[PDB]
């Protein structure tokens, strides 16, 4: 568990397939350690099979809940503006499933489209849902939305913190 008690990263939930920036309040190994961790708590990895109690800052009412590394990941503190998005780039909005023109759980999406009109800069996307996904969505979050963190590429959250609380 490397990561500390005022550690608010992105854990993005398999299950609704939505990114939620939690905060990550203890570190448990999946060796017996149900309490603040001790005896030795040196357990790094690639992708840390171990506990990170983290609470969703974007539901605060759902208390600590348990997320690995592989699940809960870096916050890249990025928003991608209209002219950098391009085809094949994958990034995170605030995004209604139950509707593309409203806004709702954070999810990824693949810029398909891209033409700007002078009432408005418009864009296409396929929204990726938990495994799933939605070609050619309106993406109206153009202005807000932010992108996923690469292998070398993504920026870690060092500056100003978001905690965007996406919980209307």
């Amino acid at each position: 568990g490397l990561y500390k008690v005022n550690e608010y990263v992105d854990a993005r939930d398999t299950n609704m397939g939505a990114w939620f920036e939690a905060q990550v309040v203890r570190v448990t190994r999946k060796a017996p350690s149900r309490d603040e961790p001790c005896s030795s708590t040196s357990r790094p990895a690639l992708e840390e099979d171990v506990i990170y109690h983290v609470k969703y800052d974007d539901y605060p009412e759902n208390g600590v809940v348990q997320m690995n590394s592989r699940d809960v990941r870096a916050r890249a503190r990025t928003i991608i503006k209209w002219q950098d998005l391009e085809v094949g780039q994958v990034v995170m909005l605030n995004y209604n499933p139950d509707n593309p023109k409203e806004r709702g759980f954070w999810y990824d999406a693949e810029i398909s489209r891209k033409r700007e009109t002078r009432t408005a800069r418009e864009l296409y996307a396929n929204v990726v849902l938990g495994d799933d996904s939605l070609n050619d969505c309106r993406i109206i979050f153009v202005d807000e939305v932010f992108k996923i963190e690469r292998p070398g590429e993504g920026s870690p959250m060092v500056d100003n913190p978001m905690r965007r609380k996406s919980g209307p």
